[PDB]
């Protein structure tokens, strides 16, 4: 858009003169508010038979808190400011062994020892991500306990019609509300 | 896609040579992971009048629970592997008695003995479907009742202009995780 | 559609002659089932600083209970009918109070004295409508009380690279499913 | 159109959320009102030479009267109820009796003794149903012809170069209005 | 389409490789079967006053008769074959006396003396031809009344706001079948 | 755009998710910049012949000037703030006495005693609007000639093959550039 | 395309009256004029390393000359017209032994012993079909070889990443043109 | 594209202002590269039955090479300047004797005495420019004999279900590379 | 476009085988024909009210001339060809000295002291480069003035409702016309 | 493609949720299978008359032998490996001389001494590319000899209307098909 005066007259660029209101969707939690902070626990490689599922962790509740308490508070120490953790996510992370192969990631979950093999009934189908994220919503772990979101079981398959190896990296995502003052930090004393 | 050699030339088929992103949106439980189990409880017949509404069922707790153990353990029994309710639906689904009706269905339910009556009230449209599909979360039912899902209730009305006849189906849809173990049945003695 | 009958030859007017299905979407609650009341509590303006948001309510439980309460019962009073609440939504309408600005609304809450001035983290970010609603889901204040909703803190910020001065109405948003019999008023004595 | 509820929260399938008029054409008389009875009358070959048109059916009156009451009687009786004949046509079905030949038919009728061969002049063109269908609008033939539709002669050509082989068939399509009374047909004595 | 055989192998030009059904519509008359005899009967100016039309022609029967007798065998003389009149137009067709004029033409006909001058009143509108055309359906003109179509009187007028000077051109459009023989002319005495 | 919060999971609604440049035009000098201000001069009906344009105005420079000074000043008085007359046009408006008439308007201007009537000889042809504009660009009519825009000379005609009757107003339209100080009018004495 | 005559009037339906030039392209062999005739010669199973070719077929010219008359003449026998070999295609068909595996399949050919295994340089792409066709160009096999196309070799890969196992179907495809004469068949003596 | 200059500023009409690459086709050669010449041999009439082809032309190899040296230099004669004969085509050229056939051509070729009739086996197609075109490849014809391009025989059918009168023309389709000179054509002697 | 020969086959590749006229546009001055040359005067803040403009600049002639001799000769010194100044065109290039502001920039030039404030009145509006360009079209600035472009004044100001803070830049942007012969710069002796 | 379980109810991101078969083109010889080898023999300067054509290379056939095997042993020397030498071509590249010409390039080969200028007789038209490329189909040149690809002649000329000067290359492109073993490169002694 561009101006020009020649003798009262005015003169501009050719180029510059020429129902679903009623519903909702959900926002990504990772891609909405608050900020993402991954704990990956572990690493693990499973041989998945076609039509049946293999358990991915059978830790008992008190190896689930004792892994989850450690690994939070070893990698935020200090937590500087009030914090408000909104959800924790275990995300199930699935990759071949092998290359030029061509399968869909199977996946079922539940929040007694469980059963190592399962057969695959009524599955949740893994996207191509590959990844199946469980939505799961103090100074020592005793204090932890003493002040005492669910314990996962996570079971992984393929719809494939051979044997596959899997490679798994099980993970904790933290979605985290930070209230950080409008306040900086000074070297002591202050002022 | 086809390849034919001429003396180390080669020749292929003419034919062949011829924001959302940030949002997520649930998945219909009846089509979505878990295994679909109907125990249709009743059949009724309501003649409900303009811009009211009838009642489908007034059941006292016990009577639903009575009648909501009683029907799943029976169409069950035996209950072979570990298993786990994800959900409980209460479905009413709804019909004219008469051909040649065009009207639209709509619904209110509630989770003192209610009223048989009801005016209409910024009610629930019932879809084409024309069912109404409410989210509702042992050895004797005794234990069940011993061991200690939301009783619902339920007006259907229609946005007819004259008195309309409806036969209603109520049913229970149970939403299953199944985990049966990569292990045979054998005759005993096994092996 | 017209008909023309000429000596057993019929007329008809020439005008006349010539995948997704498995995910759910849902409702917005304002325009869904139930009726809406609206309970304005009060005004605010607030002046705020870039890459920073300022506390617009920091009531103590007692006091949010008391608002809540004595809004509510005086506005409705009296209740004539049998109702259910299904949801309270805080509704923060913001507005400039200066004109030939653009800039987005930033907001973010929690359901200890809060911080008056906190930092932008990884905000919920406020669409057109200016409108940021959360969810918070007797006789007198003290058999309120005593029969014993979340109290919400919220602040609100701006994306724009001055200070920018806002005017904040809160309000309650409830979600009422009204159960009026089919049953006229009579002047007593009835009949 | 299918609905959910979810604690008050209602959910609905995604794939359900997403000048000539002053002119009339007259309905085809066979598709129209009225049952259609085909009586058959005859059959015949005729070789039409290029630029001519032969003769049909050159019956007198008499013999068109006699054949039209007769098929029609014998193909008819018992007529049970009311009925109107709403009209008659005559209808000349033409083919090759060749293959891989490619003409159009061309027709003309009137309503002394006709001239067997005639030059094609200004004629009908005949679509490629290849059917020339013509509007003509008692207890004995004697009682038929003392109470008191036209009788009809038509030529047939083609559009060829060369003399062509036809094979025709002549019918009368009657158009038939019938009064039925909602009354049953009883076995004797009634009642 | 073009092929082409090289030791065995074949080739083909690569540009070769690359409801309304119920009803009826008739056919234009003069573009339709039988031939078309125009005979031009007069010539005729009127000026029509806005809101009016002015008769066109008011001959008495004996006179219209005389006039169509005399003319078409006048014209038409010798019959040499079978001929039937199918039907007979009146065709009136208008143009202005002047250029750069832009109104519509309008008429009306009917099948006592009738008025020279009436009202329009709902009339027909005349197309883009400016042509209306009117469906009417011996040795000397002595025996054509001895043997004993309609006597028409025609109406013009236009939709304009100011005066207008029309030129009338009437005419009579025969529609006629001629079933000339496939026999030759030959000088007498013949073979 | 409308956000909910619903127990720190974030929801928007669905409708809100889903060369020529070197160049330059003059802005119309009637819509751009500067008050228009209209000086209807005087009425004009002109018979005019095919291929001929008849004199519009014929006034002489004294007359003209005399014209413009009385009429701008008697529309205008009192002056009350700094002004520009950026430009002065001469418009002429037609329009034909009669209706139904369909040609086009053709003009030439120029600026000894003029012709009255000439040939059209490669004219301007006038547009829809039917109008002609032509850019022309003190205390007493005598102070005005003592201080010392150009005097114009118009033919009308017509593309039409008849004699056409025209209705012409000839106007001034003034473009003025106001400077009013940002002063208020105060009853003296101010202050 | 129906028609219907009504005094005279004509009716039609509805719905009826409603560079590359240069270049040619072979036709496929196997869809082309003459006959196909496929003999299989063997089966064979061959595990592949990435960016290797393993030989198919290492037969001297002898056995080459064997195998194809013998298998051949066996087929054919009785050969009872004239008739001509256009071409033999040596057709070696690919699969993969396992599922879910995702390649594309390599070849190359030529017309002292070949190495059993070759690295991948430039190769040929096999196509979606898995099909490799080469084109290669008596009373007993001692005439055939008295009286005196080309022997083939053929090496078979993949582009994948891994070894994979193949299974390879190794064809003689004969395009044959017989002329049969238009002669029957009697049983001796004839007539 | 136009350019004026008005006091320093420019001008310039509104109006002016305002995968398949890896493959070939081959030319058609009476298209492609070098001189075409065509000597017409002879014509013929076949009547060919439904189902079967009958031989075009049964020459032994010494008339074909007579007749095609004899036409080719009687043709020819003087052979000027240095030229390649690129190819030869047998062209025969179909036609049906009768109008009003619609069939599709039908072709085979190969290059004792051959059958005169044969049954259609998988022929060649001929497209709709009705002629099938055979790719072929001295002082007197004892010459052309003793310094020593195929024998053509030739079968023509239709898919047509009748009998079928062709008239067949057989033509010889010289390829011709011409190498002329820069060099005059002069009367002698030269200079 | 690539071409292939095989004996006497010619290949080439398949994908590269696959009114306003009466009227003119004017040439943006700056690109355009002619070199352009910017000489910034000054930069200066204003905050203007609604509905109002302030004046830009109010030099006196002498100054307005000064300035413009002083700054073109310092910049240009030594002009060393034949050189023509095409025009001089005044450049108020306009921003907000406040971000997230959102209004248009206004604009008035003229070419007694005037106002510093005026009233916005018919103004042109500036496009969205933010800049009012107006054509204005020796030794020592003395032999300037002896020798003997108009002196402008500039308006500038907004469509906002509230007061805004603007700063200005003011340049004078030169259009030359360079005459460089064709000849070198030689070190002094030439040759 | 993301999915996320929130107690039981599974979420999927929105974006994831919303004839010529009977003909072959021959691939491209130097994109399809086996090596490129281009070897350049020569450049030349040519000046080409309208409608004529210049003999690019004259070389006897020993010396077109000579060159081959000299330019192709000297660049491949060691030959490693078995490989197969699919075809030779002879490329002539053409470019203009000069800037600014646009014309097409013309020509023709063919496989006595030839005319050095030859008129333009029915030429093969070269593409864009500007290339010309002709299929043509040992210890010591003289074993080469002794164990006994045509011997090519080219002539280029261009469609211009003038005098063109062109640049020539000419090259020969071989087409290898490498058979390296799957067998490493050891330094003797081996193991």
């Amino acid at each position: 858009g561009r101006t020009y005066v020649y003798d009262n007259k005015y003169y501009k660029n050719l180029d510059a003169v020429i129902p679903l209101d009623n519903y909702l969707v959900a926002e990504d939690p990772f891609l909405g508010p608050g900020k993402n902070q991954k704990l990956t626990l572990f690493k693990e490689i499973r041989n998945v038979k076609p039509d049946t599922m293999k358990l991915v962790v059978g830790w008992k509740g008190k190896e689930f808190y004792r892994e989850t308490w450690t690994r939070f508070m070893e990698d935020s120490f200090p937590i500087v400011n009030d914090q408000e953790v909104m959800d924790v996510f275990l995300v199930v992370n699935m990759r071949p062994t092998r290359p030029n192969r061509c399968y869909k990631f199977l996946a079922q979950h539940a929040l007694y020892v469980p059963h190592d093999v399962i057969r695959i009934v009524e599955p949740s189908w893994v996207g191509s991500n590959n990844e199946y994220r469980i939505s799961l919503a103090t100074n020592s772990f005793e204090q932890f306990i003493d002040r005492v979101f669910y314990k996962p079981i996570v079971y992984i398959g393929t719809d494939s019609a051979e044997e596959e190896e899997i490679l798994l990296e099980v993970s904790l995502v933290f979605k985290v509300k930070e209230f950080a003052p409008d306040a900086p930090l000074f070297t002591g004393p202050a002022y």
